[PDB]
């Protein structure tokens, strides 16, 4: 009943600043409640993110996520029953990747991937989550 | 880059043999090119799909299956990269299970479940793997 879901996506080519905080209000009004927790990451245009919570919640959310007019082509990287939550999960939070490339952050991309750019496309699930973890560290 | 995805959904109140013949002619047609192979399985109401391939046309197919309406509310029990394929024989293989099924199949259902009717959300990843495994193991 306690799952972890990983997957990445592609943000519609015309997405604006005022759209993402609206993705936030959502994640911060729709998750805490659901014992949905974890971390969402943006690197124009690449998306990554892990979900953790009740299996049925994890799912209730992901499939609700997929129809959003705001991006296309989502790749589940992992969905698996887990032993314990990793993010103490103050919230399903969001980080924009700058890109801004870089100050100690580009490094985190030769490490878990190759080039300086966020291609969740090279990542294996472990290098996938390993990364979502390392970034949050140096950040609150 | 290989990956395996296992999921189960709820059929609509009225799927007929005619309505079951239609999901398959679409996966021995699409999936061959699509590169999709696996067992599907159907004990009214639920289907219980296993799908095998690389990460892209997996999601491609699934997210498409979920766009389907013949069922509703899919759930991912497990997605992640594998060693080797287990369902390579059929580009898909439908297999109806029902209380009318042979007294044999009825008991393979019981070997992994707490009740005699196929119930996915009460079965862990291993249980479904082997069920589907042992159940294709015995279907030409
Ligand atoms: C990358 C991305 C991640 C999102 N994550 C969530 C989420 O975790 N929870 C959520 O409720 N909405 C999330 N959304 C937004 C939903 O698609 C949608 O806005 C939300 O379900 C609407 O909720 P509302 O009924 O409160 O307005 C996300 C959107 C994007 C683009
Ligand atoms: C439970 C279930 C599983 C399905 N699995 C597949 C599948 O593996 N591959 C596929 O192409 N269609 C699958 N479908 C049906 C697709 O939603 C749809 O029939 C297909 O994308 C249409 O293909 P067509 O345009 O060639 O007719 C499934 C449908 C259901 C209800």
């Amino acid at each position: 009943s306690l799952y972890r879901l990983i997957f990445s996506s592609q943000g519609i080519p015309n997405l604006q600043p005022q759209d993402l905080k609206d993705i936030l209000e959502s994640s911060q009004r729709n998750n805490p409640a659901n014992g949905i927790t974890g971390l969402l990451c943006y690197s124009k245009p690449a998306f990554l993110q892990v979900l953790e919570g009740e299996c049925e919640q994890v799912n209730e959310t992901y499939h609700r996520i997929v129809q959003d007019e705001r991006h296309h082509s989502p790749q589940i990287i992992e969905c698996m029953p887990i032993r314990r939550r990793n993010f103490e999960v103050w919230s399903m939070q969001a980080i924009t990747v700058n890109d801004l490339s870089t100050e100690q952050v580009k490094t985190l991309v030769l490490k878990y991937s190759g080039f300086t750019t966020l291609r969740p496309s090279a990542m294996d699930p472990e290098q996938c989550l390993n990364f979502l973890l390392d970034i949050a560290k140096i950040y609150e």
